[PDB]
């Protein structure tokens, strides 16, 4: 019965448009696709942003456009902006979209393999990465990939770098080299995080084929539930998707079958302390 | 992976508490029941699990009674599985719930623990589960085991290891949400389904969750292989503070969610065989 | 950290069911409980969980038996916290298992519900739960909620809610190990302090583990800041095939793998205060 | 019942001598630690090598005299070498002592933070370890620090990559950075590697304060048990200690007192399949 917020994450560093050619790359299909998912629920866009050419981008003046487009289509929405961006990318690069004072944006909480790489997440890097929120009045939601992660989260709000009250935490589940998405595991999650940050709301983000588990357990524990191409291309195993919108149209669809009601824009900016 | 599990639906479409005046369309007799079993096949049920009722709504034991039932369902929807309850209504004597596995179903319920239940106890004594057990060998009826506590797990163990319960694979359901046993919040699911992989490594099974539980328990059911009941007799309500027009009508949005996610119904041949029915 | 958790160690010394015969060293008249109950309290009791015999060995419930080793234990160990036991022996009528309550201990034993024990049934309607809960009140004695599955957690938390249990903190004994109850598996002493924190968030926990499961619930308990109950109620054996010695001999191992991780026992004063007894 | 493993690792890369004045830095004082953990009730010493200097050592000379120190002391003793080393250590400098043919060694799953630092093994580094491993003959130890760790391990497994069976996993819990030592971790970690890797056998290590909690836990669930200054250099809260072998020593008294036997050397080779 609590409301739901779901994130569409429309486009992601590493999906390519020959795997998924819904794919949006430029800003204009990013705002074209974030109208569709506004209306099917998504209450939130967690934006990577890419170059004509799809190769992933961090400039400012893409961002700006990105977001401009966005806003300017659907002003309601939530714009979430990625600090991740493609693996291997430099922190500096990945820091400085925070000076357009978007209105969210990620902050990775820890260093994991992943896939055949590593993404790195130094801890030094990570608390100035945190100030830099504060400085420029940014709420995080804070990406979650291992268990670890959790107690390193709450050894910085003890200590004063993290102080945003209550904290958003997105589970990142089925990265290979993370946790994976399976029920055990959500549970224990979010657990754990209610042991740790007992104000903390919190999100899940299943990869690939831990889409469905995971958003079924959120469905029904309170949580919050990203989905998008992303993380996830298909829509059924084997079937592409066909628009980022397909995707949040069906957790609408399995919300309503359960009674649970979508959050409007203003119960998700109370709920996210925005 | 869940795309590959078929999923059985069972509704459990009278019950012996259930009134007509709290859920107008509730079935009473056994007309009524053919008639809601036939609809809850064509959504996606596979079993039935049948209580049966005198005509003005009093619950009933009675092997004639019981026969009138199988056969109105039997007739119009011979692919059902019927699996009779053996718990019946609130009081009644052990060789009453016990007499009609005599009728040689294909399936009935074996409970498996006494417990508090509303205002009430529900009874099961360790030497009448015994000699229940005892009586699905003797009828060849395959049972179902029906756990409302962690401890009952151990207890139907302990039936195993003694060669009381020598049905294998065993199933289980889960009944969760009854004032008096454990709820059906997600964590309850997920310890029940993992305390029984532990203790009981190849049975399978089912959930129930009464009144609010019911959704819970279906999520949670769809996602992790385990089978999901419903039905009037655990749920007059189709959503918080709206009464089900129906049992189908709880069969259908399961069916629903479940073609959303990509989960397959089970044929009844296949419900037949995961149940161990042939 | 358990360096800052003191530990209040309780002494179920005699029970309804052991024996003399598979323990010769069990406790059974007042002069050799008092004894006992002194014994265990050097070796770092602070609590002694009561039933009462007869001189032949048979369950008693009579308040002048009851009485009479009270009033032994307090002039030997004034110290000891003492709680009555209200479930008694198997079969004992709800009336007589109330009416100790009217002597007024410290604190006394409110079970939360009704299960398979062993070959028989441990009975605890609902209407009794409620009556005994209201005796809590009429006599001013603090419950200690004994509870054997995880559904009696939330039956707790209804009374709660209800204003029938208004007892702030509320003191939950687990008792698990019980043929028809919930195991002492890691697992589930695990699941039911996390559960209890969900359900009843101010709760505080003791274990008791029967037979077995002693062991592998006293060591959970020691590193999650709960406390713990032995003895030959529970536990006739030290080790597997060892007849422990006597009660204290239990409790005195206890205290020294406390000793040895460096949590502390509780003072008396301690006790009391955690308790809410003063 | 089941017999008990207990494992000393008794010096590490990090820990001083001026923290820990009993910490042993030559192969002559590891050996008289190893013995005196023999007799307290270890078979199996975790060794990291030191220069007289106390610096962390490689050097495959090095590592030779300490394995035959303690050899000649205990026979009987199983020498487990690290490969971990020193947090950001060449990876051809870890790997290379393999080619010394101990009969264990560490084979670290997964990259993550470690304090202020990041503990790297890119996962084609894994690769490569692993297959050294086999080409030497050595039985990995595998240490986890995550969830997703037991994933990452069970997929090298699936690939044939990692071919021993039974496979031994140590639980390193308590990093500033990775997964802690409270019991709920513990049990969903055991419980989930019994999920994903069903014949797999484990021991845990509880660094500082999780030492006491990972253990207990450990006792009754049918673990194995790493102690030592590596991990802990307190017997109680304040209170340094006065060798390995007195933690050591005290974890064989808790499983004396509880019933469980502690391994004989020829039970701890055929439990780790050695
Ligand atoms: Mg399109
Ligand atoms: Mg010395
Ligand atoms: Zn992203
Ligand atoms: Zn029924
Ligand atoms: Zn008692
Ligand atoms: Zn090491």
């Amino acid at each position: 019965h609590e409301p739901l917020i779901l994130t569409a994450a429309i486009t992601g560093a590493e999906t390519t448009r020959a795997d998924q050619p819904n794919l949006p790359i430029t800003p204009e299909e990013q705002a074209k696709e974030a109208k569709a998912c506004f209306e099917a629920g998504a209450r939130v866009i967690h934006l990577h942003i890419r170059e004509d050419d799809g190769r992933p981008s961090q400039r400012l003046d893409r961002f700006q456009e990105a977001i401009s487009a966005i806003r300017e289509v659907v002003p309601e929405i939530i714009i979430q902006i990625s600090t991740g961006g493609a693996v291997g990318e430099s922190f500096d690069k990945r820091l400085a979209p925070l000076a357009l004072k978007p209105e969210m944006a990620t902050l990775n909480a820890g260093t994991l393999n992943f896939g055949d790489d590593i993404f790195i997440n130094h801890p030094a890097d990570i608390i100035r990465l945190a100030e830099a929120f504060k400085q420029y009045n940014v709420v995080p939601e804070v990406e979650v990939y291992e268990s670890g992660m959790v107690d390193a989260v709450a050894r910085l709000i003890k200590k004063g770098i993290i102080t945003q009250n209550p904290l958003h935490i997105q589970f990142v589940l089925g990265v290979p080299g993370g946790m994976s998405g399976k029920p055990k595991n959500l549970m224990y999650m979010m657990e754990h995080l209610k042991e740790e940050i007992p104000t903390a709301t919190w999100a899940v983000a299943g990869i690939g084929r831990w889409h469905i588990p995971t958003s079924l357990i959120a469905m029904v524990t309170g949580g919050h539930i990203r989905c998008g191409f992303e993380d996830n291309i298909f829509y059924h195993k084997g079937v592409i998707a066909e628009s980022n919108a397909q995707l949040v149209a069906r957790l609408a669809r399995i919300a309503k079958e359960i009674g649970r009601p979508l959050a409007t824009p203003e119960q998700a900016r109370e709920i996210l302390a925005l």
